[PDB]
């Protein structure tokens, strides 16, 4: 019944876990808090404003490794950043669908800027350091998305090792492959690689 | 008014491009074809059956490079397969959202099996050849998804080179990085890499 930001958003995240992104409405949020719809409207205008606040709040509560610890290799920052980002997207139902559907904040802009400054200090062109950051992102996003949504011979043995883990092993493997693809490009420079 | 598979699905894809995935309903599909709702029900039971048919049909019409040409390197198959897959996901609005939301077919199983047979013939463990295929997939999916949904100093110069292209350059860069990460692992074997 206390109707400020933090309580509105607390309750919205609790509901998202019950209903998912599609089943989340202003009407249902209002009932959960035990108030009238016009009352909520004063605080939260529409579904779109609610999702944008939620996207941002998920990352703020849980993407705890968004920026590099002092004197860490870029490889290691890309790695821990990917892991942290995946975990935060996984802490809530349809988390990745919530993140996808929003344009970035200015909190975000300051971070992408700080991370993009990091990457260049370790010798990336701007182009490349951003292509790097974006590939890690994209890869991490598709992987989380498939995990969150969900017989021939060799398949049968592969489909096994998918369903022994929760999806972490494949993600972490493909991750290292990506990072190492970048080293080999960074190190190359202006030779034929 | 001819109400068979191919016409139902033709019309559904035409509507998907007008309305998107959320705005796509049986009620609206029925009107487009100019028939009653119960009539459609005979042919298409619910929204879920329609999306599953659509996912499969998109890939069948357009993922034209799903399997390797004779005597092609695995690198090159991973590359062309990723490109083809991205293009098919991009030919329709919310294409990637349609693909995501379905479990795979048996057409699909035969292909993942044939591709997974390919990968092992070129010296991948089953584990690894599937981790490879899945990373290319995941990466390709997140990238398409962000493209389909959509100011500090260094950002300003990066945000430029994103919006000069349609997203192809970043995708193709990150792609090669991934593939090369796999070579370096395949070639390694049982040494410390």
């Amino acid at each position: 019944s206390r109707l400020n930001r933090e309580s509105v958003i607390d309750a919205a995240l609790e509901l998202l876990n019950e209903t998912g992104i599609d089943g989340l409405t202003t009407r249902k949020l209002a009932q959960k808090l035990g108030i009238e719809q016009p009352t909520l409207y004063w605080h939260v205008k529409n579904k779109r404003a609610l999702l944008d606040a939620l996207a941002v709040e998920i990352l703020a509560r849980h993407h705890d490794y968004s920026l590099p610890a002092a004197g860490e290799s870029w490889q290691s920052f890309l790695r821990n950043n990917a892991m942290s980002f995946r975990r935060a997207l996984l802490r809530y139902r349809d988390g990745a669908k919530v993140h996808l559907g929003t344009r970035p904040d200015e909190k975000q802009y300051d971070t992408v800027e700080t991370q993009l400054r990091f990457m260049t200090e370790n010798g990336f062109s701007l182009r490349d350091g951003l292509y790097a950051i974006s590939a890690v992102s994209h890869f991490t996003l598709g992987a989380v998305l498939e995990q969150q949504e969900h017989l021939p011979p060799l398949l049968r043995e592969a489909l096994q090792i998918m369903d022994s883990d929760d999806g972490e092993q494949a993600f972490l493997h493909g991750l290292e492959s990506l990072i190492r693809g970048f080293e080999v490009q960074l190190t190359a420079l202006l030779q034929i690689v």
